[PDB]
């Protein structure tokens, strides 16, 4: 568990997004942003730090990862969809490296969601920005290796699905 | 006629191409890629550099302006629907300075076509690249500033039709 993301588990992680895209005819660039914001709020909702009325308010972590491992999906699908270049790549990990308040005690805050909705409605978002959030996301509340993990585990069952087997 | 290209005047044609495209709710990036393409070719019907059975091959010069200017149209579309940033205009302008193999003899020369369709059918061709080759068409054959001129007036009768006027 190094808990940091190279430059190379980037790259690998947007190809096997664009192999998987690639399958999708009807692929929508505007659809898979509002799926974004969609599998943001499913995570959110397995974190349930609003949920005051649970004793053990959570989800297990099992599912909470797979749950954001969506996000990642429809994060690198936006990025792959835009033509995410190499200055879009040094960009990510700057603006990565020097992000200031993703962390932990902010994340757990459940009045962050209202922060995360004034990016949403905004057409400027970026897909950098929505890369940014989902590591940061792994990085302060998981670690960015089980965030990698779930994913490809889901893309595989993926491509078994779209392959029939 | 300056036959130049300002940053203003670039951040202008995206300014005017977004307002037009805020009302299409079926916007499609992949549709607009290839919409690109086939304006293309109509363009490239007008010019008429292979119609050797013509006496006087090519369209009215107005008419070749209007064609070229839809190839505009859906070349700021497809920028601005990639999201167009500050480092994305530089490297525009880099590359459109710096492009050496679009100049007048080889744009007049018919088998400039069969080049135009090996970037066409490449997945990684970029929105940049795409400005690039309507902008040196345009400083080539004709001049910028016209381009500019006919995408305006194509423009304007959009809206009219969209308000239903
Ligand atoms: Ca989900
Ligand atoms: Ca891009
Ligand atoms: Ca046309
Ligand atoms: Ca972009
Ligand atoms: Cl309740
Ligand atoms: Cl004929
Ligand atoms: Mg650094
Ligand atoms: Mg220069």
């Amino acid at each position: 568990m190094t808990n940091t993301l190279t430059t190379d588990q980037l790259q690998e992680l947007l190809q096997i997004q664009k192999e998987f895209d690639d399958r999708i005819p009807t692929l929508n660039l505007g659809d898979s942003k509002i799926a974004y914001v969609v599998e943001f709020f499913e995570w959110f909702n397995t974190l349930e730090t609003f949920k005051n009325w649970k004793k053990k308010p959570g989800k297990p972590l099992d599912v909470q990862l797979d749950e954001l491992a969506d996000i990642l999906l429809f994060g690198l699908s936006i990025a792959n969809q835009q033509g995410f270049e190499e200055y879009d790549r040094d960009l990510f990990f700057e603006s990565f490296d020097e992000e200031y308040f993703l962390d932990f005690p902010y994340l757990r805050n459940q009045d962050m969601i209202y922060d995360m909705m004034s990016e949403f409605y905004d057409d400027d978002l970026t897909s950098i920005r929505r890369l940014v959030i989902v590591f940061k996301i792994a990085e302060q509340l998981y670690t960015i290796d089980q965030l990698i993990d779930a994913y490809k585990k889901k893309m595989k069952r993926n491509h078994e699905r779209q392959d029939g087997t």
